[PDB]
């Protein structure tokens, strides 16, 4: 039995934050405890949204409830989008304390910054969260999934090539996490300009061996919300099943991603009128219908070892 | 695609309310939209619990959000434990508006009253709720799943035998719902004292004005332990199986109750193993083994037969 504490947004309709992470982890066999950092009607890709936010004091009370009952034993912690630095600082305190009674606990973190759509009713992540991610979060995180933009902010460097990316990833390793994945970048894939390139690095174990990989997936003709949340949740699951093989973990995670996205776009175009661009409501991830692909994804991508 | 609006409690750890209802419906293939009426660390069966509650205004804000985006189209609405009358009344306004939008919408309601353990940090359900359930909720509900106590309160009549239970179910049908399932009762089952007896009734009105009523009885062997969230899990699976078997309450209930049996057997086996020999499992150890029961929820092997009355 593996127990995950996931602290992310909750939307009534659709998939983002905890909605995008819970179902996948459950069908894969993980026990998921979900703290909903906010509760909104839907994500920010729609024209309207309403809801309420949970403050750091409220998050503390919920955790204390678990502590008072002596049920605060976790194997994993999972976090993502946050637009509140005080909330984030509270998350760090909770993780450190959890790692105290279980030094084997793995903290998976997606350090979201910028203007990514989300389920917390925000248009942007405050610039002041950067120092908190750099100095408090990353140092205690074991697996991080920054996109290029985020990897550059965290290291103060700019990536202009594949070589600089590996250097940036090494710096991230020195900051703390043994597994780093740059989920997307603007690096032109040598396979074509329509493929999105992803890079992965894993320090295993006197000399620590580093396993580096690169992957490429063809872009999809649409804008989706919650894909970063789904990606991190499935990577958690597969790295747990393949602890020393980042290659297989990523191939399964990226393949699953492909199956869900393809089914989603196909359904969206079928529900929209002819020659009409699908709306955000029509583009919600087809989560429930992709159950089998999530459980056992047909491999459609091959990672090359660098 | 069948879309369900489920308005129930949320707990960080464990299974009760929306936590007990969501996963099962999703694995059965339903699109579940979940409004969390509260958010607590765990259910009220533990010695401690902390959390926040939503008032009726906050429920209205969330629904207005769906309405403003024109995505307030549902096939089902599902509610359970509710501790405040204002919230319950708001739920009724929502159901009525959605039924205007879709006349085929089915409202599944578990009218929890009394002192049932919950995820809403309540010790008891206020009496001021009974009037609302009788006059506002039940009349717009299509499927209701009260226990014996709740059926008696709703109709104002006590049940002393199987026959009276059927009369009470007929009274509930007259109040509104075409499908009524009394989930548990204090009635002595033919099979033996170690069996739990549940009764179901589905009323269908024919074109010529005649009425056909399917009445069934089900007996499940008891499990010696106190579980929480079983009523929520029951209502959610009943919703899925009646959808697949719209005119066959017998098959819908056999599948639902059978799935319950598989989930509870796996749960009690794991609880006893964790507590050790001679020690009674604690509420933390008795949390439903939801995730591990995926296959049994998806296609439960039939272990109980409904007797047609």
């Amino acid at each position: 039995e593996c127990r995950v504490l996931s602290i992310q947004s909750h939307v009534v309709r659709g998939y983002v934050g905890n909605r995008a992470a819970t179902f996948p982890l459950q069908v894969l066999g993980f026990e998921v405890d979900a703290v909903n950092s906010v509760q909104f009607s839907n994500h920010t890709g729609y024209s309207h949204w309403k809801g309420q936010v949970l403050n750091s004091d409220e998050l503390q009370e919920l955790y204390d409830g678990l502590k008072l009952n002596h049920v605060n034993q976790y194997d994993y912690v999972l976090t993502g989008y946050t637009r509140d630095k005080s909330f984030l600082a509270m998350v760090v305190d909770i993780v450190q304390e959890l790692k105290q009674q279980n030094p084997r606990l793995v903290y998976v973190c997606d350090p979201v910054m910028g203007d990514q759509r989300n389920g917390e009713g925000a248009m942007y992540v405050p610039d002041d969260l950067l120092p908190v991610y750099r100095e408090k979060v990353v140092p205690v995180a074991d697996i991080i999934t920054p996109n290029q933009f985020e990897a550059e902010l965290l290291t103060g460097r700019k990536i202009h090539s594949q070589e600089e990316a590996l250097e940036v990833m090494d710096m991230l390793h020195s900051m703390g996490p043994d597994t780093v994945v740059i989920t997307s970048s603007n690096l032109l894939s040598p396979r074509g300009s329509d493929y999105l390139m992803a890079l992965g690095s894993q320090r295993t174990r006197g000399s620590v061996v580093t396993q580096r990989i690169r992957m490429e997936m063809h872009k999809v003709d649409a804008v989706f919300v919650g894909t970063g949340d789904l990606f991190a949740a499935m990577l958690l699951a597969w790295t747990h099943k393949h602890p020393n093989n980042l290659k297989v973990a990523c191939e399964k995670t990226v393949s699953a991603m492909h199956h869900v996205l393809q089914r989603t776009i196909k359904c969206a175009k079928a529900k929209s009128g002819e020659g009409v661009k699908p709306s955000p409501a029509q583009l919600e991830l087809r989560m429930v219908q992709s159950k089998k692909d999530i459980e056992s994804p047909e491999i459609v991508v091959q990672a090359t070892v660098l």
